[PDB]
């Protein structure tokens, strides 16, 4: 430079060097480095690299170092940059000998991502499991509140009566699919990286098997260049929790409105909601809208790591480091959101009458018409005629169901004395026998349904 | 004032989803015969249907079907063009039905077709891949890592790098389709079919894998929608980055491939001078097909139950990434088995220097410690350095110099064909392990066909 | 073998950028128009030029141009038609242009006549709703917080604070129409004109703001096209806002509000339902919108310098995007002159309990501190609540149990006009603060039109 | 609950209670919230809220609390929820009385907002300052270094010589852009909402003016409920960072491959890069790839943030939360990038030997055709001409520079003695002497033109 002014800080800068820096976050990642040493160790063993008495000065003092992270005794230096650094900075500290031979055919490409896969191996897991749970509690409340009835809506206008209980069920039957796609993506997750070297691979042949079956993976990468360079694991994963927080957000979109004065179905726990000193009525969803929000953080993520990867050249590059915080963050987001979610509907309220009243005879118009098409009446001749019906009882300034059986047969001499059975708001869900819909019998086959998928998915 | 030409024009889906003609016949006369099951037709009034409905099929095919200025969407101009065909029996198809579960039931059945034509074409895409790997695995070019030129490896270790990512992208294609896979008819406008139509046989008519559980997911959820977008981006980001490595590989500076006249565009002026027309459009793609997986999922975020309008989306993001996934993963098969390699430039870039680090290996392998190593190694490189000739050009003696164990052997370092071989744990660059991966696809994508 | 079929298509763009006919003709005809100046032309050739280039423009206009299926693009078309139009002259028109430059050209000066309409049509709704707030100032409905009841408000107040976000929308939209205005004309392929043609002479006969500083800039970035886009997205986040305000109003439960016939749907046996379809399409297209706005962020990421073919995604996001907004800023502003509001319902929201603390400020407002009055108000709420009775209903005797100042002023507390006229600091819902609004916008808008 | 499982952890959860904290990173805001509570003290004197005396009680106080802060001092309370009760619980442990009168008529809504446009304000400030840095940078170097040339390229592929200065240019220009967006930015988010209340406004008539004036803000919102819930400005800066990121991907993926083995144009100072230790020649870009890397970092905040906001209903909602964590993030890596930035192009080494044997004679055979237009021929003739002549020394494998002038003659009778002046790379460039071109004269027009820009962006 100099013949121009700028940014001359010397051979090291510190923007640079923090800016540069893992430990801050890779951290959490000493648990399973650690173990993945462990296997590594036991690999160059066998491969005749290390003595079995080396293997175990290695092995015992990996141990020691865990030991230190489980007891906050471990003394971090800022002359570390990651976790790596950390973990063999000390294992060298407690064995200074053979400690620097670990490494031996190893690179910090193939060790990384053997760190993060198995990281998230373990947090998937649970994962599945807060999930599940929300699900089964779900499922639970559905079939103890199967009697309760309020109104389904299409564009958010009251369009006819339905069990509390289909509804419940309805994201219940979405959140199986997001159960389904996190155990697709657990699969290709448990695939061991480690052994891929650098780029070309583990130069003084260690067993790839070995390494497989230590750290128990389903399987090893078939290609050194993809398992050192692709995300895919971890893009699948950011798109999973995002399309969850889609449904999520809509759970709590229905809920945040059935807690309005005007809807006033439901009612949360204090636990859950946030009340006005002045206002005893005033109960704010904060936990609800706190849920809503979460879906931008959690898609944003994700968004930025496609962007990431888009157009990267083979093989390695600094760029894939932008890995680890997304993957934390979302993490911690979804185990929070999940379980935050499994005490809302756990612990709401519902106000059965104002579910009740919010029904209204106007809905059963349409059951006037599907009463004539079991008559024998074609559906364009039953819907005019409970048209008729519908435009009488306007003129006579009343309601639908105030009209005389009397009445109603001077719309047509089909309306027999049973029409009555119409005006039953519990007639009209059970008319949807067919599998799915919203009739009583119905939902106790949705379910069954759903309890046998959660079965085949703990197998 | 009563009605606004804007509005009607903004809310026209016809435009578009004409190109469920076909599927939608198929979803409705299916759905007459589980009518008539239920009592609702007789067994002549269904033949009315059925036999009308093919009329309006037959017209589609012929392009001789004419759109009325009053037609809103496909489903109406074939529920009117039938009407017009065989009477008011025809009035009688949409009972009990609704256009909430008939447009996704259609969606799917489209989708079912052309995912199926789109697995076709990845798995010849990687096909055509592994078979140029196997008949070039003898070629060696430069790996790098921050495009820095590392070591040497096998030109067909590279193509195996892409074809194994587009096997898990071919993977995740048929999760997708299981799940499309799944029948919403004869779920209604929002709580099920009020008729008692029989859903098994719905299913079973339309060869469904299984039926909708609850009717209010069935008619607002577009999970399937999603999960094929985003399927669609992660294959393009594979892509990208594929396109990426061979524009890199056209340039003159490396000058490692040329790809054929039909992928790429010359000069008049310079006959020198071809540009990757075919991979910079493909490279392009990623974003137009992440910009609908992004645009999508934003419009389902915060959406109250149970139908609404904004659903509506579905259908052109469908039709526009579909369209794009055939073309590029042609195109990409055919660069790909028409490129190609110029070998003496990939073997003139590889150096001596790329071997400093295997004569390190050299030493653990036949005693000393990692570290001792490469320690030597760094005097065997400065050593050279000084005398200003390449490690290659250093003698026996020599190194000698440096540690007594470099015996005879160390000559073998200096021939990259060697340095290669070094990997032979399963999944490195050496040939056997190539052979390995050759296998391994092959047999992977032999099981996803099944 | 030579030529793919899909390369082709997939390389075509005049099925798209052929809107671009009217904008290229005269770029073509100012470029001429400057070639001759720098005596590349003869006045005698240029004429030829300029007037067989008017006779492309009218056959477009006509609809009677044929275009032929070795047309590429607009650019081709126009210059093929040109040829055999006025002969080998025509091949002259070219000289020192290349697409890159031209293609640019075109987009900007399509751009900039489109953000004019948008402009018109964006103040035209911000006008529509000022207006209407003006003349329904009187009407009280509830504010909402968390969705939940919070206090009384002006309708015109909500109305405004829709106005006001949209104004800012507004400006960004003149921002972006300033940096659309810049010739990039007389850049060349990458380093600029080789034959020394005037750029200002081009910059005044095309009526630009100001020429491009850098050739290498000019013919490959693309901002103007992003700032665009995210203008169109930020702006239909506000759309979405309102839309789904108005729909929760149309809602059976809260009834505020009802569309006219025209942005609304009934249903045949309830003629008392009406669905919001224009604002579900609004809402929806928010993320259309922003999924080509993502999209290009993403292409333009990563590309090295300086022209890459995946610059040819520009036009379509732009035409896409352009034709959402106009139709969604008709809709919008065609609702809301024409809803309608029932003044009862949004009364009849409003409780005595939204007063509590209004008690509480007026006891701030007379000497004790805001904590002693909270305190007294809490009071206040729960004697009512044991005597099973709204504050309201609560005597002045009773009310002076609690504190002695609540004199006989207490009784004006518990109107809702005196309630919202507490809000006099400007910007807040007193009327005099509404009606200093309704001129700040009206004066704010009359400044962006200058 | 209770007739099915769930989460029934009582009236608190402390999940609910962690993931609803905000003091971990709004802890920041600790400057400009005093300095906001100072600014409202102030004015609710003048509208008679306070005396003289409990204005200078509760001012003093806070610049007590400000002190503790600078100090490191501040005790925080994990009974503390945000760095807004923080403040407010130590200013009255040193006032207690009056302490509780600070807060009459404002609410958590307006004070909130008033503090991340405030702290935006001046974070905005010095990236304006470190951008016009690098401009500025950028700028001076293209000046030094206006005689060096190396190949343009379109589709990567060499297309004829340039002035590596132009190159440089091309980024600043468009820096240039970002630069004049942030100061529109900057003027939206210098905008007083203070006094907005919790939705209606302030209910006891404080002066908004003076607020205005005491913080120095440049206006006053029109709205209260729309200062309250809208984040346009922060939507704004979010893009704006996400566009100036596109830039500098462009630039860093210029760069990086202008340091391969393959172009070797460019070297990076050791400060920037990572060597090998058995490989002294290869030099990591890790600083460019960085620079890379975090384009979707800050494009999937912005994403991010852009679907929170949609489909809220008015007026607050919790959701609105999300904004704070975002700003500080990009702002942070806005600040790193651009620091780091300058610090490469202003010591980055160029190898002008090598730049100028990429430049090949076959690049000159279309100012072949420019040389016989100049002459009276037209262009379809002339490219025509050039053609031959290209074929010609093809045939006689040679270079296209080593043709006789009486061959080039056998081509056309125009071809004087002149044409050798074609086969000068510099001529080559000063053919683009239309403003905006690559040649000299051309590059110094754009050196001025950007000088100035800058210096009209001090004002």
């Amino acid at each position: 430079g100099k013949l121009w002014g700028g940014r001359f800080v010397g051979a090291v800068d510190p923007i640079m060097e923090k800016f540069n820096a893992s430990i801050a976050y890779d951290r959490h990642l000493w648990e399973v480095d650690v173990q993945g040493s462990k296997a590594y160790s036991r690999g160059l063993e066998k491969a005749g690299l290390l003595t079995k008495a080396e293997m175990d000065q290695i092995l015992h003092g990996l141990d020691k170092v865990a030991e230190e992270w489980a007891q906050g005794t471990f003394k971090l230096n800022s002359n570390d940059e990651d976790i790596h650094t950390a973990n063999e900075r000390r294992l060298k500290e407690l064995i200074g000998a053979t400690a620097g031979k670990l490494h031996t055919g190893r690179s910090r490409n193939d060790q990384v991502v053997t760190d993060l896969r198995l990281w998230m191996r373990q947090t998937c897991s649970t994962l599945s499991g807060l999930l599940w749970e929300l699900i089964r509690t779900m499922v639970d409340r559905a079939e103890a509140e199967r009697d309760v009835l309020f109104p389904g809506y299409t564009h958010l206008q009251r369009a006819q009566p339905i069990r509390w209980s289909h509804w419940i069920l309805s994201h219940a039957v979405a959140l199986t699919r997001d159960s389904e796609r996190l155990l697709e993506v657990r699969k290709r997750i448990n695939v061991l990286p480690l052994g891929s070297g650098a780029i070309a691979g583990n130069p003084l042949g260690v067993d790839r098997e070995l390494l497989r079956a230590e750290l128990n993976f389903g399987a090893i990468t078939l290609n050194s260049m993809d398992a050192t360079s692709e995300r895919d694991f971890v893009a699948e994963f950011l798109f999973w929790r995002s399309l969850c927080m889609t449904h999520l957000s809509r759970m709590a979109e229905d809920l945040i409105l059935y807690c309005t004065k005007e809807f006033s179905f439901v009612q949360l726990s204090d636990a859950y909601s946030t009340g006005s000193s002045l206002m005893p009525r005033k109960k704010n969803p904060d936990s609800l809208e706190l849920i809503r929000s979460k879906a931008g953080r959690v898609f944003g993520r994700c968004a930025g790591l496609l962007m990431t990867l888009k157009g990267l050249p083979s093989t390695y590059n600094k760029d894939l480091q932008e890995d680890k915080e997304a993957v934390f963050e979302v993490s911690d987001t979804m185990s929070a959101v999940l379980q935050v979610a499994t005490g809302v509907i756990s612990t709401l309220q519902i106000h059965q009458e104002n579910m009740g009243q919010a029904l209204s005879p106007d809905m059963l118009a349409t059951d006037l018409a599907y009463y004539l098409v079991r008559k024998g009446m074609p559906f364009r001749q039953a819907h005019e005629a409970s048209g008729k019906a519908v435009f009488m009882a306007e003129t006579k300034g009343v309601a639908l169901n105030q009209l005389s059986l009397q009445e109603l047969q001077t719309i047509s001499p089909l309306f027999s004395g049973d029409v009555i059975c119409v005006w039953d708001y519990r007639h009209s869900v059970e008319q949807y026998g067919a599998l799915g819909g919203t009739a009583r019998s119905s939902v106790d086959w949705q379910i069954r349904q759903v309890r046998a998928l959660l079965q085949a998915q703990q197998a």
